[PDB]
C-alpha cells in the first residue's frame, strides 16, 4: 500500500478488507507472501577470493609486467640459461613482485566490513501481530510479517515493518526517528491522515517506519509496506547502489599506464625498423629486449612505495585521533573542494541544553520587569554555571529560582547516568528532559557541595535534594490537547496542608501561560495582569524566533490544588481542568548546541577555499540559527534563496537544483536521499565532496561523497559508510586532515616524478643497446633490484620532504591537474637523456678506452654479434663479462641517487635548499649504498648481478659520469625560476 500516510485509517483497513479487533487471515497471508515476499532486507555478499585476485589484473601496467614474466620464462630455457642455469630466474623476481604487489591489494579490499549487514541490525527478530488464526496476540518471525498484517508495539519493541498507526493505546505514542530524521527527541505520532502524498517522514507523523524505535507507549497499526520498500529499505537500496569512484591519482596512474602500453608497442616497431639494407637467435633477441624493454618502461615498486607513504600518514593520522579505514582517501582529502555536514551529532553535541531562562522581577503597575539569566555549558554534563548579565551568580540566591528548579527536578520522568565505561554522562529518558535535569545540576540551587562527589554521585547530587524535599504522589502525563504534563506533590513533612501540598505544571508556553491567573515574584504571589502577561509573552517570542531559536517551556505551579480523593487519573482529558488557576514561575529555553571548536574550524576551511553545506532532517529555522552561530551565515545575514528544506528542493526545476547547491549552505527537513542528490549535484559540478555524519540517515550521502567521515559517538552505519573516523569528535581534526592530504600529494608528486624519470632512462638506455649493436644493455633483475629496492628507499625518502609554508592558504588542486607538466615534461626528457646516455657511454668506455678492457675496436663493438678476422685476438666470451655492465649499473645506481637530491624540490636550487632540511633523504641514499655495496661483494648476489671492477679508477669515473646531472638539473633549475618570473 503506497501513500498509506494519506489515507483514512478506515480507507488503509480498507485496503486490505480487515478489522483491527480480528487481523488477517492464513489465507490472505500465503498470498501475500507470494506477492510480496518476506520482510527483510537482501543481504548483499562480497567478492569471492578468485573474482578478487582476477581484479588485481585487469590493471594494464600488470596485465603487460605479467606477459614479460612468460617471456622471461621461454628464454629461461634455453641454453643461455643451461650455460648458466642457477641464474634464470629473473621471471620469479617478476612473478613474485606481481604476486606480492597483487596480494597487499586484495587484502586492502579483503579486509573491509559491511555497511549493509550493519544496517540489517535494525532489523527486529520478533514481531506481534494479532491475525485471525487466533483470538490471543501472535509474537512470530518478523520476516514472516506481511503488509495489511495488524501489528503492535509497546515501550523498547523494534517496529518492524512501514506501519499505519491505527490505534494508539496508551496516552502518548513516542518513537525515536534517529535512523531517518537524524533526531533523537521522541516524536509523539497521531492517527489522523497526513493529507499531503509527497510528505517527508518528518510530516508523516502518522506513520510507524521498520528500524524506528518506541521511546514510550504503546500503540495498534496495520502494515503499510515490508521488506525492501520501506523508508529503510530505500536507505540500502541507494547504499548498494552507490559506486565508489576511482582516486583523481589513480585515474592519472591509469592514464599514464594506458599510454605505456602504447608507447611501449611502438619502441618495439622501431626496433623493427632495422630494415636499412644500405633463426632461434633472431628471435630471441626480438623478445630479450622486450622483455627488459617493458621492465625498464613500467615503474614497479611505485605501487609498493605509494602504498607505503600512505600507510605512514595513516599512523600519523591516528595520534591526532583521525582513523583511516581506506588508505586511497589520505590524499583526496587534500583536494576537497566541498565540505557537507550533518548537523545534530556532528556540528552539535546532540545534547539537549538550556541556554536561558527568565523569572519576574519587579511587577508594579503597567511595568513588568524580568531577570535573565544565561547558563553556560554544551554537554548534559553537570559542568557549567549560570550567568546573569556575564557575570557568574548564585542561583539560590533569587527565591523565583529555587521555585523554577524545584519544577524542573519535580515535573520529570529523566535522570542522569554516567557511563563509567564511556567516561562521560548519558541522558536516561527524554533528551528535552533531560535538559532541565542538567539545569538543576549547574544551579544548584540548595548550595549542596558536589566539589568532592564521585563522578557517578554526581550526576543527579542536585535533583536527589529536590525530590527528597517533596514526595510525588502521581503524575499526570503529558497529552495532545493540553500540550501540558504536571506532577502531584505533598511536602513530606509534619506541617501537611499548612505548609500544602503543590501541583507542578510544565509545558508549551502558550498553554501554561493562560490558565495563570497568578504571577509569581520571589517568595509572594502577584495578580497576573495583561502588562506581566504580554511582557513574558513578549521575551519568549523573541527566543522563539530569534537568532537564538529556543523551544521554551513555560513553567508554573499550583498552590492550591483540587483534593487527592477528588481527581481521577483513567480519563486523560480531565488533565487540562486539573491544571488551573496556575501561578507562572518561569520560562526556559533549550537548544542542542554546537561543539566548542566548530566554528573556528569553519573559518579554517574558508582560509582554504573549502565550503561547508549543512544538511540536516532537523527543521528549518534551528538550522539556520546553528548556522549563524557557526560561521556559515551571518549573525544578521538575510538568509533567502541560501537555505532550503527537502521539499522546497525537490520543488525546483532540476536545472534550478544544480544551481542551488553551488550557493545554498542550509538544507533541513530532509529524507536521507536528499542528502545523496546534493552530493551528486555537487559531484556533477566536478568538485571533490566531502560528507561528515555519524547517523545511519547520513550513509547514503557518507557513500556517495568521495571521502566520508563519520563520528566516533556515531552510529556503526555511518563509520562503516565512510572513510574516516574522528575518535575524539573533534571537528579541528577534519582541518587537520586536510592539511596531511595536500602535504602528502605534494611528496607523492616529487617520489612519483622521481620514479617516472627514473624510468624514462632506462628506456632511452635500453633502446641506445638496441638501435647501435652494443652488447651491454642493462640485465632486467638490475632494473628491478633498481627500481624496487636501490630506487624504493629514496623515493620513500621524499615523502619525507618538508611541507609548504602556504599549504592551508592554497585553494583546493584541481582533480585533472598534471603531475609531469609542460617544462617538466623537457626538464625529464633532458634528464632522461643523460641517464640513457650515461649508463650506455659507461658501457662502451671498457671495451674502447680502458687498461683493463681489452675489446676497442669501438665500430666492432657496435658489430660484435657474428664473431673471426675482425675479432683476431680478443675473446667473444669477454663481451659476457659482469666487469663491463657494473658501471652502467654503478651509472644509474648513482646517477639516480643523486636525481633523488634533484627531487628534494622542484624548481629551486640546493645551494638554496640544502639537503640537510630533509635528513631522511641523505640516510636512505646510505642504505641504497650500502646495499649497491652488498650486490657487489658475496658470492650470491654478484652472481646474479655484476661483478666490482676497475675499484680504484671505475669508482671515479662513474663519480665522474654521475656529477653533471646535478648541474644539468641545477641549470635546468635556474632556467626554470629564472623564466618562471619574467
Ligand atoms: C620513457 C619511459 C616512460 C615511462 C614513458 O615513455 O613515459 C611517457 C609517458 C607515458 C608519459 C610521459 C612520458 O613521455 C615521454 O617519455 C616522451 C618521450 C618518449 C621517448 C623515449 C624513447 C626514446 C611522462 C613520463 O612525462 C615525461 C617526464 O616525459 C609522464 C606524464 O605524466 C605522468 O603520467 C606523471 C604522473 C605518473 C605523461 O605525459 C605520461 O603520459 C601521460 O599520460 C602523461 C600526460 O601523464
Ligand atoms: N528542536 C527542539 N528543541 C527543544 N525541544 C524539542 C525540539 N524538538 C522537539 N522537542 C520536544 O520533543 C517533543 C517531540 O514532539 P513532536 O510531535 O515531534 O513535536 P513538535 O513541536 O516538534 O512539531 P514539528 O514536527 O516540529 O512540526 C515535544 O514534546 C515536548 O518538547 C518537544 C513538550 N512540548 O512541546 O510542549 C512538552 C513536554 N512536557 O513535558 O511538558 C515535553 C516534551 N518532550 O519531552 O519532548
Ligand atoms: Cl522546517
Ligand atoms: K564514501
Ligand atoms: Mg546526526
Ligand atoms: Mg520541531
Amino acid at each position: 500500500m503506497e501513500a498509506a500516510h494519506s489515507k483514512s485509517t478506515e480507507e488503509c483497513l480498507a485496503y486490505f478488507g480487515v478489522s483491527e479487533t480480528t487481523g488477517l487471515t492464513p489465507d490472505q497471508v500465503k498470498r501475500h507472501l507470494e506477492k510480496y515476499g518476506h520482510n527483510e532486507l537482501p543481504a548483499e555478499e562480497g567478492k569471492s577470493l578468485w573474482e578478487l585476485v582476477i581484479e588485481q589484473f585487469e590493471d594494464l601496467l600488470v596485465r603487460i609486467l605479467l606477459l614479460a614474466a612468460c617471456i622471461s620464462f621461454v628464454l629461461a630455457w634455453f641454453e643461455e640459461g643451461e650455460e648458466t642455469i642457477t641464474a634464470f630466474v629473473e621471471p620469479f623476481v617478476i612473478l613474485l613482485i606481481l604476486i606480492a604487489n597483487a596480494i597487499v591489494g586484495v587484502w586492502q579490499e579483503r579486509n573491509a566490513e559491511n555497511a549493509i549487514e550493519a544496517l540489517k541490525e535494525y532489523e527486529p527478530e520478533m514481531g506481534k501481530v494479532y491475525r485471525a488464526d487466533r483470538k490471543s496476540v501472535q509474537r512470530i518471525k518478523a520476516r514472516d510479517i506481511v503488509p495489511g498484517d495488524i501489528v503492535e508495539v509497546a515501550v523498547g519493541d523494534k517496529v518492524p515493518a512501514d506501519i499505519r498507526i491505527l490505534s494508539i493505546k496508551s496516552t502518548t505514542l513516542r518513537v525515536d526517528q534517529s535512523i531517518l530524521t537524524g533526531e533523537s527527541v521522541s516524536v509523539i505520532k497521531h492517527t489522523e491522515p497526513v493529507p499531503d502524498p509527497r510528505a517527508v517522514n518528518q510530516d508523516k507523523k502518522n506513520m510507524l517506519f521498520s528500524g524506528t524505535n518506541i521511546a514510550a507507549g504503546k500503540a495498534l497499526g496495520i502494515v503499510a509496506t515490508t521488506g525492501v520498500s520501506t523508508e529503510i529499505g530505500k536507505i540500502r537500496d541507494q547504499m548498494a547502489a552507490t559506486e565508489q569512484d576511482k582516486t583523481p591519482l589513480q585515474q592519472k596512474l591509469d592514464e599514464f599506464g594506458e599510454q605505456l602500453s602504447k608507447v611501449i608497442s611502438l619502441i618495439c616497431v622501431a626496433v623493427w625498423l632495422i630494415n636499412i639494407g644500405h633463426w632461434i637467435r633472431g628471435a630471441i633477441y626480438y623478445f630479450k629486449i622486450a622483455v627488459a624493454l617493458a621492465v625498464a618502461a613500467i615503474p614497479e615498486g611505485l605501487p609498493a612505495v605509494i602504498t607505503t607513504c600512505l600507510a605512514l600518514g595513516t599512523r600519523r593520522m591516528a595520534k591526532k585521533n583521525a582513523i583511516v579505514r581506506s588508505l586511497p582517501s589520505v590524499e583526496t582529502l587534500g583536494c576537497t573542494s566541498v565540505i557537507c555536514s550533518d548537523k545534530t551529532g556532528t556540528l552539535t553535541t546532540n545534547q539537549m541544553s538550556v541556554c536561558k531562562m527568565f523569572i519576574i522581577d519587579k511587577v508594579d503597575g503597567d511595568f513588568c520587569s524580568l531577570n535573565e539569566f544565561s547558563i553556560t555549558g554544551s554537554t548534559y554534563a553537570p559542568e557549567g554555571e549560570v550567568l546573569k548579565n556575564d557575570k557568574p551568580i548564585r542561583s539560590g540566591q533569587f527565591d523565583g529560582l529555587v521555585e523554577l528548579a524545584t519544577i524542573c527536578a519535580l515535573c520529570n520522568d529523566s535522570s542522569l547516568d554516567f557511563n563509567e565505561t564511556k567516561g562521560v554522562y548519558e541522558k536516561v529518558g527524554e533528551a528535552t528532559e533531560t535538559a532541565l535535569t542538567t539545569l538543576v545540576e549547574k544551579m544548584n540551587v540548595f548550595n549542596t557541595e558536589v566539589r568532592n562527589l564521585s563522578k557517578v554521585e554526581r550526576a543527579n547530587a542536585c535533583n536527589s535534594v529536590i525530590r527528597q524535599l517533596m514526595k510525588k504522589e502521581f503524575t499526570l502525563e503529558f497529552s495532545r490537547d493540553r500540550k501540558s504534563m504536571s506532577v502531584y506533590c505533598s511536602p513530606a513533612k509534619s506541617s501537611r496542608a499548612a505548609v500544602g501540598n503543590k501541583m507542578f505544571v510544565k509545558g508549551a508556553p502558550e498553554g501554561v501561560i493562560d490558565r495563570c491567573n497568578y504571577v509569581r515574584v520571589g517568595t509572594t504571589r502577584v495578580p497576573m495582569t495583561g502588562p506581566v502577561k504580554e511582557k513574558i509573552l513578549s521575551v519568549i517570542k523573541e527566543w522563539g524566533t530569534g537568532r537564538d531559536t529556543l523551544r521554551c517551556l513555560a513553567l508554573a505551579t499550583r498552590d492550591t490544588p483540587p483534593k487527592r480523593e477528588e481527581m481521577v487519573l483513567d480519563d486523560s482529558s480531565r488533565f487540562m481542568e486539573y491544571e488551573t488557576d496556575l501561578t507562572f514561575v518561569g520560562v526556559v529555553g533549550m537548544l542542542d548546541p554546537p561543539r566548542k571548536e566548530v566554528m573556528g574550524s569553519i573559518q579554517l576551511c574558508r582560509d582554504a577555499g573549502i565550503r561547508v553545506i549543512m544538511i540536516t532532517g532537523d527543521n528549518k529555522g534551528t538550522a539556520i540559527a546553528i548556522c549563524r552561530r557557526i560561521g556559515i551565515f551571518g549573525e544578521n545575514e538575510e538568509v533567502a534563496d541560501r537555505a532550503y528544506t527537502g521539499r522546497e528542493f525537490d520543488d525546483l526545476p532540476l536545472a534550478e537544483q544544480r544551481e542551488a547547491c553551488r550557493r545554498a549552505c542550509c538544507f533541513a527537513r530532509v529524507e536521507p536521499s536528499h542528502k545523496s542528490k546534493i552530493v551528486e549535484y555537487l559531484q556533477s559540478y566536478d568538485e571533490i565532496t566531502a560528507m561528515t555524519g555519524d547517523g545511519v540517515n547520513d550513509a547514503p550521502a557518507l557513500k556517495k561523497a568521495e571521502i566520508g567521515i563519520a563520528m566516533g559517538s556515531g552510529t556503526a552505519v555511518a563509520k562503516t559508510a565512510s572513510e574516516m573516523v574522528l575518535a575524539d569528535d573533534n571537528f579541528s581534526t577534519i582541518v587537520a586532515a586536510v592539511e596531511e592530504g595536500r602535504a602528502i600529494y605534494n611528496n607523492m608528486k616529487q617520489f612519483i616524478r622521481y620514479l617516472i624519470s627514473s624510468n624514462v632512462g632506462e628506456v632511452v638506455c635500453i633502446f641506445l643497446t638496441a638501435a647501435l649493436g652494443l652488447p651491454e644493455a642493462l640485465i632486467p633483475v638490475q632494473l628491478l633490484w633498481v627500481n624496487l629496492v636501490t630506487d624504493g628507499l629514496p623515493a620513500t625518502a621524499l615523502g619525507f620532504n618538508p611541507p609548504d609554508l602556504d599549504i592551508m592558504d592554497r585553494p583546493p588542486r584541481s582533480p585533472k591537474e598534471p603531475l609531469i607538466s609542460g617544462w617538466l615534461f623537457f626538464r625529464y626528457m633532458a634528464i632522461g637523456g643523460y641517464v640513457g646516455a650515461a649508463t650506455v657511454g659507461a658501457a662502451a668506455w671498457w671495451f674502447m678506452y680502458a687498461e683493463d678492457g681489452p675489446g676497442v675496436t669501438y665500430h666492432q663493438l657496435t658489430h660484435f654479434m657474428q664473431c673471426h678476422p675482425h675479432f683476431e685476438g680478443l675473446d667473444c666470451e669477454i663481451f659476457e663479462a659482469p666487469e663491463p655492465m657494473t658501471m652502467a649499473l654503478s651509472v644509474l645506481v648513482t646517477i639516480e641517487m643523486c636525481n633523488a637530491l634533484n627531487s628534494l624540490s622542484e624548481n629551486q636550487s640546493l645551494m638554496r635548499m640544502p639537503p640537510w632540511v630533509n635528513i631522511w633523504l641523505l640516510g636512505s641514499i646510505c642504505l641504497s649504498m650500502s646495499l649497491h655495496f652488498l650486490i657487489l661483494y658475496v658470492d650470491p648476489l654478484p652472481m646474479i648481478f655484476k661483478l666490482k671492477a676497475l675499484d680504484l679508477t671505475q669508482w671515479l669515473m662513474v663519480l665522474k659520469i654521475s656529477l653533471p646531472v646535478i648541474g644539468l638539473d641545477e641549470i635546468l633549475k635556474f632556467i626554470a625560476r629564472n623564466y618562471l618570473e619574467g
